[PDB]
């Protein structure tokens, strides 16, 4: 087992395999609209995909709203939101848990790997072609110190 045996329902409903991921490196993140950190973070994000992105890497964003309640609204509205205001062009995920008894599969498997589970919104797992997890940042790391250590795995 690895992240890229998972599968979700993407933000607008239609449910993939995250195998098509396999061979990439992603940056898997959990997302929120009300944050302090949104509109940096949303920016940064969106830049490291316009900057790795070329090189078979792909921000994975799934909103969560258990951190403060910072993504209370539905699926079709987080998804109008980042693509309106920062042309967001990465994938984007239907709202789930990525911590807890209900947490995503797939959120289960980068914390039992890892080690680290998520603590608030924004939280950041690097994970390698293999599908497994190399690094996890909370949203205080800035993508400055995150994205050296994603061009070191693409090629
Ligand atoms: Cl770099």
């Amino acid at each position: 087992q690895d992240f890229y045996d998972f599968k979700a329902v993407n933000i607008r409903g239609k449910l993939v395999s995250l195998e098509k991921y396999r061979g990439s490196v992603s940056l898997v993140v959990n997302v929120a609209s009300e944050c302090g950190f949104t509109d940096q973070h949303y920016r940064a994000l969106q830049q490291l995909q316009r900057d790795l992105g070329p090189h078979h890497f792909n921000v994975l964003a799934f909103p969560c709203n258990q951190f403060g309640q910072q993504e209370p609204d539905s699926n079709k509205e987080i998804e109008s939101f980042a693509r309106r205001t920062y042309s967001v062009s990465f994938p984007m995920f239907s709202k789930i848990a990525v911590t807890g008894t209900g947490a995503h599969p797939a959120f289960k498997y980068l914390a039992q790997t890892s080690g680290k589970e998520p603590t608030w919104n924004f939280w950041k797992y690097l994970v390698a072609p293999d599908g497994k997890v190399v690094g996890a940042w909370d949203p205080t790391v800035s993508v400055e110190e995150v994205r050296p250590q994603i061009t070191a795995l693409v090629r």
